[PDB]
């Protein structure tokens, strides 16, 4: 017998630990539906801050929490405290509630250190417990301010729709820190509404990158994209024929790869995990590589071709080159590079983005410079082409951000001058 | 319950034929892609030196009376029914047929009276049909029909598991097209490389002379992505048509995810069929032509076949006149469309490959004989590639695969040495 006790007897609360796992509902915690049929770029609604943390809002404040960090560097950065503690004493019994109840990944967690030093420090009268869930309620539901590089914004509504790699609305700001939510496809009535946690310099990156970015708000992301059976955004170039492409996918913990594109066969095991090492190796390299060292970024992508074929890793040396031939007036690479960049993103993540549209007006940017290097007066059928792209950018920003925003406006201004030079 | 009349059965039931070309082959070992799996000699090869006579009769009669069937068929099968041993006339004899049961047509019975034969009518008739619908063009002559016995018994498909080329003497050379398992079927496209990359309404049209609607991987994928319209509403997605039994749907917007109406649908049909009559006034001997067409065709299509057309007429236009800059882009449109819509090995797609080289290389070139080593790999990049495809085409020593490699090689060697 080795039974300590009775297995009948009930249970202590560490004991009933040992035996099973809570999870906590995913970050922000709930879903928000449209009551209505919504056509693509049509608002849906617009919506004011809760606050907007900024130096501004309370100075005095600011100084004392940034002399704090600078004697002893604290956890988060002295933004999220000022966002905290102003969300703790600025407004009304009501407005509070609506934050403190909020999605945390930790509801019951114990004042940090971090959180005692600022209260002792700057001796304020706010509960450490509430102090504590308010600095994670804005690091898991707030914005970064537009402008201002130092600030964030938190909404209410806004932190009711659920994360999506694929997300049903875009949104932008207005003018004072409003809100716009625009559907980003069409939709009907009782359609989710979903936007992205992560930011658009990661979203046209694999699958395995983007669930990282999102682990903070405990979950691994099932969206359409996260869950496809075919990683489109994780190919490399097959060793086998060595034009085709494999997409590697990994789920708990293990690697698989689709079948090559071309020849149709299947790395080994060995082979995946040959490539997951080169694959690192070239995540690594790219923090080395950048705009200002041309040559160098040549090197690298020369390299990369051999590994890659259709990869986020790849996607972003064309985007180095592209930026470095830009900057140096050299309309011809840059044009094949950008040319690269908009078939990456177009299979990858086709549905409308701020980068998809300034790839293709950028592209019009390009091919126009390319041409008048012959003289001002442009063949009908180069102007066509280059009318295209930019009308593409317009349609996708009109989408994004309204037919009247700075952005589709300059899209468009682009778009009816080359028509203006049409015989 | 009395019994049915035949044409009374007929009236209710529809009998589906054997579909041509009658059989399914399959490999008994793993192949490696570009590997060979066999080589064929024909049956028999007709061309007009294999019976001289008998072919300047079939000429002047039909120079007299135009043939249905031009005189090569007719050569090939006279020719099979008289010189080919009772073995081998009895292969040819029982290769499909698409009607078993046909009543010698009026060629037939005119070219036995006129030429004095002496073959049965029903067989030449039959050997017309094999003829037709289970041989190949000759390599080098025009009117020329090869038959071969093993490579009948293999299935059509849009996504074939198999390649060929023609070696010496007209030796059928196939290849695995693909990585392959013991046990796995062999196909090859009845369909000629200039249909291979267009939507499955046309491939389905091509193929229902062998009496089946294909529901190849391709023809039976719920997207046809060789068949992508500009949405009207975003003005920027595809939206991929598909029709089933008359009936035409379309996929979501890949961009606004809406359905077009039928309304839509009907309209945008109409527009295809306009272009689709249009391209064949639309060539490269006139490149401002084919630019108005194009400029009107974008403004429909976002990934179809008959923007590929224009891409293509386009391409060659430019290359032709050296406008290397324009044929550039023509000639990345004609990639991006071909390895989305037929992404497997073709010579389309290796010489798609191997011409953006050439045209990369001019363009570069214009600057100077010292091209930067980047443009230089980039370029070789795209040699490489066609070379990796023709490899498993048609092998490494072919005549294609080293022209590609050796182009491949030569940008290698002006690179810089640093
Ligand atoms: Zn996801
Ligand atoms: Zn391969
Ligand atoms: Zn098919
Ligand atoms: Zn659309």
């Amino acid at each position: 017998g080795s039974h300590m006790a009775n297995p009948l007897a009930p249970y202590t609360l560490p004991q009933i630990a040992t035996k099973v796992q809570v999870k906590h509902v995913p970050g922000k915690g709930r879903c928000l539906y449209t009551k209505h049929d919504l056509e693509p770029g049509s608002i849906i609604f617009v919506e004011t801050p809760v606050l907007v943390a900024i130096p501004s809002l309370d100075e005095e404040l600011w100084s004392v929490l940034t002399e704090i960090n600078d004697e002893e560097a604290l956890e988060l950065p002295p933004v999220w405290h000022l966002a905290a503690i102003c969300s703790l004493t600025m407004l009304d019994d009501e407005k509070k509630k609506i934050c403190l109840d909020k999605w945390v990944p930790d509801p019951d967690r114990a004042p940090s250190d971090d959180v005692l030093r600022v209260i002792n420090r700057a001796g304020l009268q706010v509960h450490p417990k509430l102090y504590e869930r308010m600095l994670m309620v804005w690091r898991y539901n707030s914005f970064g301010h537009h402008t201002e590089q130092h600030g964030l914004v938190l909404y209410n509504r806004i932190s009711m729709m659920a994360h999506s790699c694929r997300a049903t609305a875009c949104w932008h700001y207005g003018e004072d820190d409003a809100f716009i939510l625009r559907a980003r496809v069409k939709l009907q009535a009782g359609d989710e509404l979903t936007i992205s946690y992560i930011g658009d310099d990661d979203l046209f990156k694999s699958t395995n990158v983007r669930r990282e970015k999102v682990y903070g708000w405990l979950f691994t992301c099932q969206c359409v994209r996260c869950a496809a059976p075919v990683d489109n955004a994780r190919g490399f170039r097959c060793p086998l024929c060595g034009t085709g492409a494999m997409f590697f996918k990994t789920e708990d913990g293990e690697t698989t790869s689709s079948a090559c594109t071309i020849c149709q066969a299947f790395p080994t095991q060995e082979t995946i995990q040959e490539y997951l090492d080169f694959e690192q190796a070239y995540v690594d390299r790219l923090a080395e590589t950048d705009k200002s060292d041309v040559p160098d970024a040549e090197l690298v992508y020369n390299q990369a071709t051999r590994v890659f074929a259709q990869h986020w890793v790849l996607y972003q040396l064309h985007t180095i080159l592209f930026e470095g031939y830009r900057d140096a007036g050299n309309s011809e690479s840059a044009s094949f590079h950008q040319m690269e960049r908009i078939k990456y993103v177009s299979q990858v993540m086709p549905l409308a983005s701020y980068t998809l549209a300034w790839l293709y007006e950028e592209m019009g940017d390009t091919m126009l410079n390319k041409a008048e290097e012959s003289g001002p007066e442009v063949p009908a059928h180069k102007l066509n082409v280059i009318s295209r792209h930019f009308e593409d950018a317009y349609n996708l920003l009109y989408i994004l951000c309204g037919e009247d925003h700075d952005y589709t406006v300059a899209a468009g201004t682009k778009k009816t001058a080359c028509e203006e030079r049409l015989p």
